[PDB]
């Protein structure tokens, strides 16, 4: 039988991407999201055309609450009914806005950020190892974590936080086989709610020509880690950000 | 007139000796406490009969919940309401114990990990800088964060969170002339709940003096940091930890 | 027409993994040794027998002296010599020994460490850099660099620099196009008459298996880091180390 | 009796600073330079005044050779010939100019950048330790070491390589009793060459006041270091920065 993984934030941009990469690979995927319910089902139809009974959607909010654990548990849990087994977790879902020091209370960015970003990747982490072969874990982590952005200060502490599960589940997990790694771009597919000049600016920052990276070039640092290629690589978070952690100001 | 200091979690241990220090420099302070109230007004007493009306106690849970802003909010305010100012907030108190990944429920220690060691001085950064010469913050930091606990990922992605808020809240408050530093203890006054065979282990790992850190040593790297010594220093973590994070396994 | 690399060190051990895994990719190899003539001419002959005219030797001290800057230019023509083209270098040769800070001079041992593990390393990739696809570079750098070894000194001060090089060349090659990246092994082959009991306090030190990884795990990340696959990465060093420098002491 | 310090490069700008405070705390100072005599003579002469017979000056050039060993066992033993022991030795010489990849020779090159940021530091910390309380080495090393300026490459490596020997000697000297430190500096006193456009460009990054940092605000956090505060830190790098080192670019 095909290997199968989670991929949280699926539906598109980055997590589309992976899914898709691990998808050609052989794998089978959970196509976890939160708001996009069209395209998760889009991408899970298309990714079945291609070979049957290879794809599933999920559905959950990993903002912190008293239940996010039972819905980590459940996207868990989700991978083993529709495919019987789990042997990847990506920790790709990822909340990303503002929160100056000085619309949303300040209790739902800190349940957002702080739950997107790290509690969650923790519950994940704990329902997968409780559940049980290359066993793994990518999460999605961030090259430029020691040099923040402006206002950023949650969606930083979430990314710190994911740094150190990444090396402490890498530790703890390591004697049952399960590796856990993370993928740190810099910048890849510019937001959304970004004009060409905005994109410009931080395209031009980038070293290695002056671009952002594709969706495809994060995902192919994911598929490496993953791989039979990776065996003994365990606590390791590859930037992949074209130098851009390393330009001073 | 004289300067005033919040510290978290100040009735014992490392706080104790912070709130001591400080007060013995000429700051007023707030002993913020959760449960150690005989210990927190025991210490302030101690304190006013050395100089009158310059401490006060406040406790507070600095668990995650939907009441912690407010109660971050009232402990900034106990500052200004006893001395007219605040001008050092020192992040202190933690929560520490273990979470392994394979009585408490895991929503409980995600809230009293997460929450003591960073979403409570995120909360307390902002209410302290929203309030708002010499106005610094210095958040108690781990040395080990890098080479974390077997099983205490939460608490170690609590400490890594912490990092990023120091570094975020650096960069942020700059502009407000507030520095946000770090003093990050390897080991000092070891816990009550641990082992005496595994209390020796810790102290023989130390290359310098073979012994743990005193609170007061600890303290030291504190009083230097909210010192006009350090008045260009924002953002940076001094370790305090006689070696003990550069030994490997 | 296939692209070529140099490979230093690669007489034996990791560093002949890493020829033999290039190779097999469908490089040419110039295959640079110290003094391990016999086993550089057993490889070279292995390899053109399984492929012609794709392997040649270059023997040359990487000890600092003021004949290393041409030294290091010789190597790098030798590759365009036999192969016309120069697309990857890999650094891995490497003097490794005790130089405790209290039967060569200290002359000689700073020349042979910070010579073979920083200053060839940078003169060749001057060389490098200077007679230019897919064009990389990749330094062999040290997972526990943080948490040295007792009386290596001067190896970890090479090691250290290697990253600083790394880095430093990422930022200024990037314009060129050339990816400059670092693979950073734990214990891996252990070496040779090291003691049972030692060998085995390794092992068992690894959180991922308690054992050393092969040489062959190390050129894997190799592998990646010179692919199409890793073609917006670099400066960036990855770890392949089990988890060791995960360990607390 | 007083105690007696090193400080290397100590004639002019941040060593002099550092002489300055080391003296004024009560030291005794070896005032080594390289090729400025006036300056250097015109500060002992400064220091004599105050408190006769409590400075002298040591001459030597610490590029890198084969006889940089005798160099910096010379400037140890000056201050033991001057003054009956040598408590403190703070590495601040440095040599500082970019060194492209792309009319001193690289040899030249090579010996200057790598012998006074790094080994003559190696060096004379061997020195120091073997010619013997509160002794302790501290290093001048760079906050933006790991964000380097572009064409640097050979200072960047010594800088990394100063990183490394602060941790290694810090871990080695632990047991003799000896705690090696740096203090890493962004921008301060700007270098004379440079012109009010540039210099202004350089103060606009720094989010901590936009403005470098004064000499003596360096020396201050030597000063820390070497004190009876710091007595269980080593190992530790504290950045100078103003948090210049955290804005990404
Ligand atoms: N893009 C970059 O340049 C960049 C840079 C640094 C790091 N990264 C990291 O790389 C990963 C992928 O980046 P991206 O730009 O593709 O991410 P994104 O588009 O910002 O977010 C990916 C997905 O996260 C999901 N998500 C957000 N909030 C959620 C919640 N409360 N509960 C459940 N799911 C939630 C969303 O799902 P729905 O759409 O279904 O609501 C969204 O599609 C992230 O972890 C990001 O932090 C990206
Ligand atoms: N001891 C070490 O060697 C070491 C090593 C690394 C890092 N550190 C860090 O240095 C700081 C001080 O260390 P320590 O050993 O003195 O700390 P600690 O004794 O373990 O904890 C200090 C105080 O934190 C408070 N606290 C715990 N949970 C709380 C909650 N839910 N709400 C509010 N307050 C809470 C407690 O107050 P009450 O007693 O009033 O309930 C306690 O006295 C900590 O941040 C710690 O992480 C210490
Ligand atoms: N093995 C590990 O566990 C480990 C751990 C951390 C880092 N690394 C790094 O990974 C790389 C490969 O490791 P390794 O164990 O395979 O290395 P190694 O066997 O110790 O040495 C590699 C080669 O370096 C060459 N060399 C030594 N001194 C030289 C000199 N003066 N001039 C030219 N070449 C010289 C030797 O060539 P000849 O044999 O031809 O004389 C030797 O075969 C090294 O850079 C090492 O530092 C390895
Ligand atoms: N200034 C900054 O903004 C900054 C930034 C980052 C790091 N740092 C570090 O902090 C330290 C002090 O900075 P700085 O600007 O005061 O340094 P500097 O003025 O650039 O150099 C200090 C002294 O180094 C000595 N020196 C240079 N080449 C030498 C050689 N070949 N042999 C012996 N001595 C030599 C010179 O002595 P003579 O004049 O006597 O010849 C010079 O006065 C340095 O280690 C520097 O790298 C400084
Ligand atoms: N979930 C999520 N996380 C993100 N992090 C970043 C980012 C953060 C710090 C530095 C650079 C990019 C980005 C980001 C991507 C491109 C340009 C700016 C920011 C991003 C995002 O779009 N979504
Ligand atoms: N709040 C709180 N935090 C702590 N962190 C540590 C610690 C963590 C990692 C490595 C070494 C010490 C400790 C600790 C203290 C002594 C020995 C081992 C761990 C500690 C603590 O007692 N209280
Ligand atoms: N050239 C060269 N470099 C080496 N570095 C290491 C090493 C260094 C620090 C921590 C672990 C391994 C080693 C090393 C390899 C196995 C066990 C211990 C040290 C090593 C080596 O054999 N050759
Ligand atoms: N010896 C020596 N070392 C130096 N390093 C720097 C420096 C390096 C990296 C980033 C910022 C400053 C500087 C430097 C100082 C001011 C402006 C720019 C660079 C400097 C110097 O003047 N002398």
């Amino acid at each position: 039988e095909a290997p199968a993984a989670v991929v949280t934030g699926a539906a598109k941009r980055i997590g589309r991407a992976i899914a898709v990469k691990l998808h050609q690979t052989g794998y089978r995927v959970v196509i976890h999201y939160h708001n996009s319910a069209e395209a998760a089902v889009s991408l899970a139809d298309e990714l079945n055309k291609e070979r049957s009974n290879t794809a599933v959607v999920c559905q959950a909010d990993l903002t912190n609450s008293n239940v996010l654990p039972a819905s980590c548990e459940e996207i868990i849990n989700s991978c083993f009914r529709a495919f019987g087994r789990c042997d990847v977790l990506v920790n790709n879902a990822s909340a990303f806005y503002p929160t100056p020091l000085v619309g949303k209370t300040v209790e739902t960015q800190v349940a957002e950020l702080i739950g997107t970003n790290a509690i969650a990747p923790f519950l994940l982490t704990m329902s997968f190892a409780q559940r049980q072969s290359n066993l793994s874990i990518v999460n999605l982590c961030d090259a430029m974590v020691d040099q923040p952005c402006m206002a950023f200060s949650l969606y930083n502490m979430g990314k710190h936080a994911l740094v150190g599960l990444t090396q402490s589940a890498a530790l703890e997990l390591a004697p049952y086989g399960i590796r856990v790694n993370g993928v740190a771009p810099g910048v890849s597919l510019l937001p959304v709610a970004m004009g060409e000049e905005e994109k410009d600016k931080w395209r031009r920052k980038v070293p290695l020509g002056r671009r952002e990276a594709s969706a495809e070039q994060i995902a192919d640092a994911v598929i490496f880690l993953v791989s039979g290629s990776a065996q003994y690589i365990t606590g390791s978070i590859i930037k992949v950000d074209g130098g851009l952690s390393l330009v001073h100001a």
